[PDB]
C-alpha cells in the first residue's frame, strides 16, 4: 500500500510542461489599423483616431461567479485545461485525502486556525470553513477588528473581448446587467470605464501537502489518473487559497476628453476632479437587506459603497470572491494569462490657438515663420497644405507687435528669428505646441542681443 504512495508522488513529479505557457488564452489577433477622421468644431479641431491595440494581463487571482461557486473550496482538484480559462473549472473526479487548512483572522491562538477534513468536498470544506468562522465571531469579534483589504482595477472600455482579458472571460455573464453601451465610444460621444474592487475579510490558505499523492486518498495509481486526463497536457492544480468579502464590478460613463479621467478615480480611491457622471454597478458579497446592483449615483454614493464594506460586519460568514490556483507538482502559484488585439477609438481635441510676437529693441530683427494645416479635399482624404506668415522676411523696428491667429488643424510650427550685429540668429525652435497663447520678445543690446519665450 505504501508503494502505491511512491508511484504516485513519481508521475506527478515526472510531468513536465512549460507553467507560463499552459495558461495562455490568446484572442483574436488583428492586422494593424491605423485611421483617422477630423471635424471642424467652434474653437477646436477634434480627431477621432482608430488604431489596432494588443492587452496582456496575468493575474493569479480569479473571480468567484455563482457558476463556479460549487466547484470552488480549499483543496479542491482541477485541471488547467480550458475550462480553468474561462474561469469555469471543472473537478477531477476522484477520491481525495486529509486536507489542512489554515485561516488568516486576527488573534488565531495556537492550533485553532488549522483544520482538517478527511474527505474533502464543497459541502464538508464550507461547513468546516464556516464553522471556524462562527467561532472567531463569538470568541473575538468584539475585540478584534479586520479591515478589509482591496485590490482595485480599472480600465478603458474598447472592445467586449478586452475587457474578458482584463476581468477573465466571464465578465460577459456577470457584466451582462452593465450592458455597457460599445457603439458610442467608437461614436465618440461617450468614454467608458470599467473598475473592479475586491474587499478581502480574510483568506482560507490550504498548507502544502507533504507529497502529491497526500491530495489523493485510496491506493491511487498513476493509471486511474490517466482515463481522468490528468497529463502534461492538463496537469493536475488545486485551489491554495480562497477571498472571502465582498467584489464589485462598477462601469463609469463620462462624456469629457480629458486625458486625465482615470486620475479622477484613484482620487475616490484614497489629477483632474470635479465632474457629475452616470453610474452603474453590480455587487457580490453585499449585506442583504440592502445590497444588489444599483444603477444611478453621482461619485459620493459610489465612494460610501467603496466604504460601506471597509470592515467585516459579521453578521454571518463571508461569500468568497476570489481564489488561486496552485500546481500539485512544485505547489507554485499558477498565473492565467490573456492576450488579445481590439479596435481602440480614440477622440482627440486642439483647441484654437495664438502666436504674439513682440520686439522691443533699437536694432534690426527679421522674422521667418512657417507651418502646415491639415484639410480634406473634395475625394475626402487628409490634406497637407504648407503655408508661411506674410510677415516674415521684411524689416522690423521699435515697437512692433503682431498676432497670429491658428485654428486646430496646424503642426510643425517653426519659428526662425534673426537680427543684425548681415544677419544673426537669436532664437530658433521647431513643431511648438499650439498653446492659447505663447509671447516671443526681444530687447537689449546689439552687442548683447536678449529674448524670451514665454507662455500663458
Amino acid at each position: 500500500s505504501e508503494a502505491a504512495k511512491k508511484a504516485l508522488n513519481d508521475y506527478i513529479w515526472g510531468l513536465q510542461y512549460d507553467k507560463l505557457n499552459i495558461l495562455t488564452h490568446q484572442g483574436e489577433k488583428l492586422k494593424n489599423h491605423s485611421s483617422r477622421e477630423a471635424f471642424h468644431r467652434p474653437g477646436e479641431y477634434v480627431v477621432i483616431e482608430k488604431k489596432k491595440q494588443s492587452i496582456s494581463n496575468a493575474t493569479s487571482k480569479l473571480s468567484v461567479s455563482s457558476a463556479n461557486d460549487d466547484r470552488i473550496f480549499p483543496g479542491a482538484l482541477l485541471k488547467a485545461d480550458q475550462s480553468l480559462l474561462e474561469n469555469l473549472p471543472t473537478l477531477i473526479p476522484v477520491n481525495r485525502g486529509k486536507t489542512t487548512i489554515s485561516v488568516n483572522l486576527p488573534g488565531l491562538k495556537n492550533g485553532e486556525s488549522n483544520l482538517t477534513v478527511e474527505n474533502p468536498s464543497n459541502s464538508t470544506v464550507r461547513t468546516a470553513v464556516n464553522n471556524l468562522v462562527e467561532k472567531w465571531i463569538q470568541k473575538y469579534s468584539k475585540t478584534h477588528a479586520v479591515p478589509a483589504r482591496m485590490q482595485y482595477e480599472s480600465i478603458s472600455a474598447q472592445s467586449m473581448s478586452q475587457l474578458q482579458a482584463k476581468f477573465g472571460a466571464d465578465f460577459s455573464k456577470v457584466g451582462a446587467p452593465l450592458n455597457v453601451d460599445f457603439s458610442s465610444v467608437h461614436k465618440g460621444e461617450k468614454q467608458v470605464f470599467i473598475a473592479n474592487f475586491r474587499q478581502v475579510y480574510y483568506t482560507a490558505s490550504v498548507d502544502s501537502p507533504n507529497s502529491p499523492s497526500a491530495l489523493f486518498g485510496s491506493g491511487i495509481t498513476p493509471t486511474d489518473l490517466i482515463n481522468r486526463g490528468v497529463n502534461s497536457k492538463t496537469p493536475p492544480v488545486y485551489v491554495s487559497n480562497v477571498s472571502y468579502g465582498r467584489a464589485m464590478y462598477v462601469k463609469f460613463e463620462t462624456t469629457s476628453k480629458s486625458t486625465k479621467v482615470q486620475a479622477a478615480i484613484d482620487a475616490v480611491v484614497k489629477e483632474n476632479i470635479l465632474k457629475n457622471t452616470k453610474i452603474c454597478a453590480v455587487v457580490l458579497g453585499g449585506n442583504p437587506g440592502e445590497a444588489s446592483k444599483v444603477c444611478t449615483g453621482n461619485i459620493d454614493t459610489l465612494k460610501d459603497l467603496i466604504q460601506k464594506g471597509s470592515n467585516f460586519s459579521a453578521q454571518s460568514p463571508a461569500v468568497p470572491i476570489s481564489y488561486t490556483t496552485s500546481f500539485v507538482k512544485d505547489n507554485s502559484i499558477a498565473t492565467i494569462q490573456n492576450n488579445t488585439d481590439y479596435i481602440e477609438t480614440k477622440v482627440t481635441s486642439y483647441k484654437d490657438g495664438a502666436l504674439t510676437l513682440n520686439h522691443d529693441g533699437a536694432f534690426v530683427a527679421r522674422f521667418y515663420v512657417y507651418w502646415e494645416e491639415l484639410g480634406h479635399d473634395a475625394d475626402g482624404y487628409e490634406t497637407i497644405r504648407s503655408r508661411s506668415w506674410s510677415g516674415n522676411g521684411y524689416n522690423r523696428g521699435a515697437h512692433y507687435s503682431t498676432t497670429l491667429r491658428f485654428k486646430g488643424n496646424v503642426r510643425n510650427i517653426r519659428v526662425k528669428v534673426l537680427g543684425a550685429t548681415p544677419w544673426r540668429l537669436i532664437y530658433s525652435k521647431n513643431d511648438l505646441p499650439l498653446v492659447p497663447q505663447r509671447n516671443i520678445s526681444t530687447w537689449g543690446t546689439t552687442l548683447h542681443p536678449q529674448f524670451e519665450d514665454k507662455v500663458v
